[PDB]
C-alpha cells in the first residue's frame, strides 16, 4: 500500500488497476473502511465508488493526476449509499461522465442526492480508451440496485458491497437489502467470472473467489437462522 | 550558516536558494527568529518573506545586491502578520513587485498595512527569469490567508509558520489561525509535494517533511485536549 494520506491508502493490483482504501468515523458504526478502484488507460482514469464525501475525492482525484499522471473521465457507483456517491458532487462540476444501474439513478433522484446521468438496466460494457469495464446487474444483494464490474483485461472483479471480505462474520447493515435474492445473486456472480485473480468487496481486505463463498454462507447462515 | 550582520544569518540550501533568519525582540515575545529564503537566478532575485522592519529588510536588500550580485525584483509574503511583510513599505518604495493570495490583500488593506499589488485565488506560478516559483493556498491553519511555496526546480518547500520546527512544542499564537482547519491543511500539503527535499517553517531550524508529520501532532493534541 502506499498512503496517500491520513484517511487514504493505495495498493496497485495490476499495472492498471488500483485499488483505495478511504477511512470515516460514521456515528453508530464507527471507523469504517470504503474501497473503491482506481483503473487508468492512456492517461484517462476511471473511478469505481467514491469515498464518503467531495473532499476526500478531491484529494484522492488530485492524486491520481499528479502522482499516477492520469486524468479522471468516467464514474461508476456500486450502489446508492454514501460510500459510493458520496463526492458524485465534486466530479460531476468536474465534467467527469457517470454511469450507473438505472435503478441507482431513480433511487438517487427520489432521495434528494446527485444523479449519475447514463443509466443501463441489465448490462453496459463502458469503453476506458478502449478498455472495457463491464458492468452488470445481476439482481438484489446488500442493496436493491448494486451491480458489479468485470474488468476483462485484468481478471479483476469490483464486487462491492454484496460481498463481505474474509475477516467480516456479520450481514451487517441490511436496510435496504433483498436477503432472499442475495444468495442468488452470489451463484450468478460466482458462475460468470470463475477466473477472477482479484475479488474486491465494499469494505475490508481484497481476495480471491473464496470471498463469494464466504459470503453466501453468512447470507445463508442467517437466513436459515432468523427462519 | 554565514552571519552577514548580528542579527541576520544565511544558510545556502542550493546553488540558487538560501534561507536567512533574522533576529528582533518582540516585546511580549522577545527574542524572535523570522525566517525568509532568497531565490536567484540570472541576476536577478525573489524574496519570500521580509524582516520585521525596514532596516533589517534593507541589510537583507543590500547584501543580495552587493555579494549576490542581483536585483530583487520580486516578492512574496506567506500570510500578512509582521514576520512576513514588515518591510513591505521599504521594497515597495524600491519597484519590487509583490505577489500573495488575495486574501492577505484584502486582510492587508482593512488592517492599514502596506498592500501587495497582484494577487492569486488558489494558486499562481511567478516565474523569476525562467525559473518557477510556485504558490498555493491549500486551506487555513496558523492564519486563515497562510500559503506555501514550492521551488520544483530544487525540490525545496517554504511552508511558512504552518508549519513548527522540531524543536518546538507548542501551537504558539493562534489569534489569526483557523484551528480546524489546519490539520486538514496539513494533510493537503503532505500529499502534494511528496519529493520535498528541504521544507522550511517560519521560524526555528528547516528539516525535511517530518516537520509536517511533527506539526499535524502538535495541533491534533491541542485539539483532543482542550475539547
Ligand atoms: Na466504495
Ligand atoms: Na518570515
Ligand atoms: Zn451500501
Ligand atoms: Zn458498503
Ligand atoms: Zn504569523
Ligand atoms: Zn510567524
Amino acid at each position: 500500500s502506499v498512503k496517500i494520506s491520513d484517511d487514504i491508502s493505495i495498493t496497485q493490483l495490476s499495472d492498471k488497476v488500483y485499488t483505495y482504501v478511504s477511512l470515516a468515523e460514521i456515528e453508530g458504526w464507527g471507523m469504517v473502511p470504503s474501497n473503491g478502484m482506481i483503473v487508468i488507460n492512456n492517461h484517462q482514469a476511471a473511478l469505481l465508488d467514491t469515498p464518503i464525501n467531495d473532499a476526500q475525492t478531491e484529494m484522492l482525484v488530485n492524486w491520481v493526476t499528479d502522482s499516477l499522471h492520469a486524468k479522471v473521465t468516467t464514474f461508476i457507483p456500486n450502489h446508492w449509499h454514501g460510500d459510493c456517491i458520496g463526492g458524485l458532487g465534486y466530479l460531476q462540476r468536474k465534467g467527469v461522465q457517470s454511469y450507473a444501474n438505472q435503478m441507482t439513478i431513480d433511487l438517487a433522484k427520489e432521495k434528494g442526492l446527485p444523479v449519475p446521468e447514463h443509466g443501463f438496466t441489465d448490462s453496459l460494457t463502458v469503453s476506458l480508451d478502449g478498455m472495457p469495464l463491464q458492468c452488470y446487474y445481476l439482481g438484489g444483494g446488500h442493496a436493491t440496485d448494486n451491480i458489479v464490474v468485470w474488468l476483462p483485461t485484468e481478471n479483476i472483479l469490483f464486487g462491492g458491497c454484496m460481498l463481505k471480505d474474509n475477516q467480516t462474520t456479520s450481514i451487517g447493515n441490511i436496510s435496504d437489502a433483498d436477503v432472499t435474492a442475495w444468495p442468488k445473486t452470489l451463484d450468478k456472480v460466482k458462475a460468470k467470472f470463475p477466473s477472477a485473480r482479484y475479488v474486491v468487496p465494499g469494505h475490508g481486505n481484497y481476495g480471491g473467489t473464496e470471498l463469494i463463498e464466504h459470503t453466501k454462507q453468512i447470507v445463508n447462515q442467517y437466513i436459515e437462522s432468523t427462519s
